[PDB]
């Protein structure tokens, strides 16, 4: 599985070129991956990952929450690793052709897949919750090695767990300005995503550096 | 929202130049383009502006919107900023993740279009048994705008019941993925194609063709 330093990715949300890089730049010394969302692409373009690596000895995760047709599915994936981005997050509630679309372009590019089979908001409980078992095990048959799951509900992120078993890799979102504590989600994740609290503070490198002492022992 | 001949092209090139080339090709038969990741992706979000200068099209974008609410604000934002007419955004996601979308449309003067339920096979593993409740959730919360399958018509029918008349309803899945024009155009307001067009020998016959196919329904 991938080597993600301190546990602790950044989700960078900012849509200003200049200060993504401020703030990713500011805390570089915490943090080795890197979230890059459809706020950041879809305002600066792709080539902001490869600057990212250029200015940044960071790895990519294009969270991009991949939910079409199988053959519109593999265009966004062969788009986003001819990019530089070293994995792509996919949803799971489109089915298994869907995914499985993801899963052979990722194989072929030499990058990888992360299934997202239940979500930290609200509004996730009307369908999401119903399937995310389902989706999750659907996902160990496909043969998919690393999830998404939530940090606000901790007793369905400890649920995925067992699903996937303690070889997957598991990353949650939903820490701090959603209410996630760090602490209590590593129990199960083995890293935490954090974007508010961390790029919307006065200090971002204190931000983090205090998310990271918070979880000292972990 | 007024379509040419009921019929929206679905470009899904990955080049501009065969984008802009096969696009003007057609331009005859149709006013609205919907453009998605697989071109977004590949050319950047300025190829919007850039489809707007060349051809006057309306621009739907299809960025299949599945994220919670705060970050489906901002990428609502991104793609109305880059002058898109209208969004699609998942239903499955839940109630407020669609009111996010909603939100900003109405701020920029702009079309939110509700995919209740997707066309390929895997829709049938988590989507379609969802999909009657989320169009109702669509209904509830004032969306005009939906997207349903062509390679369903029965399905297909059953939203336009659900919606009514009086909603505006596209549906893709005709010609490549075994969807017919004429029959789609039972249900849905206008039918969107893609591959039977961008990858014919000759795309303006193909268009041709189509529309020929259902004239009287015109
Ligand atoms: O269930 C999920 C899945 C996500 O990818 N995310 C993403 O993780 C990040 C959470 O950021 P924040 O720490 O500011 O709440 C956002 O990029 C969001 O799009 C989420 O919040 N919940
Ligand atoms: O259920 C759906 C929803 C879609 O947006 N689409 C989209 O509609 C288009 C169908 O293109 P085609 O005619 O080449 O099958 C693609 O852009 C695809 O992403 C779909 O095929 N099925």
């Amino acid at each position: 599985v991938m080597d993600v330093m301190n546990r602790l990715i950044l989700a960078m949300d900012l849509m200003n070129r200049d200060d993504a890089l401020r703030v990713t730049g500011e805390v570089r010394e915490y943090i080795d991956t890197v979230k890059i969302g459809y706020p950041l692409v879809l305002s600066e373009g792709m080539d902001i990952i490869a600057e990212f690596r250029k200015r940044f000895g960071c790895r990519i995760i294009a969270d991009f929450k991949v939910a079409d047709i199988p053959e519109t599915n593999e265009k966004i994936c062969r788009a986003t690793f001819k990019a530089g981005a070293d994995a792509i997050i996919v949803h799971g509630f489109p089915g298994a052709d869907s995914v499985r679309a993801c899963l052979n372009v990722a194989e072929e590019m030499g990058r990888e897949v992360f299934l997202l089979t239940e979500m930290s908001h609200p509004g996730a409980e009307m369908f999401i919750q119903g399937a995310a078992d389902e989706i999750a095990r659907m996902g160990v048959d496909l043969g998919v090695k690393n999830y998404v799951g939530p940090s606000t509900a901790p007793e369905r992120l400890s649920r995925l767990r067992e699903i996937i078993g303690q070889d997957s890799f598991l990353i949650s979102p939903g820490v701090g300005a959603q209410g996630g504590d760090p602490g209590e989600t590593l129990r199960f994740a083995d890293a935490i995503i954090v974007g508010r609290s961390i790029y919307l503070a006065d200090n971002p490198a204190a931000a983090a550096a205090g998310i990271i002492e918070s979880i000292k022992d972990l």
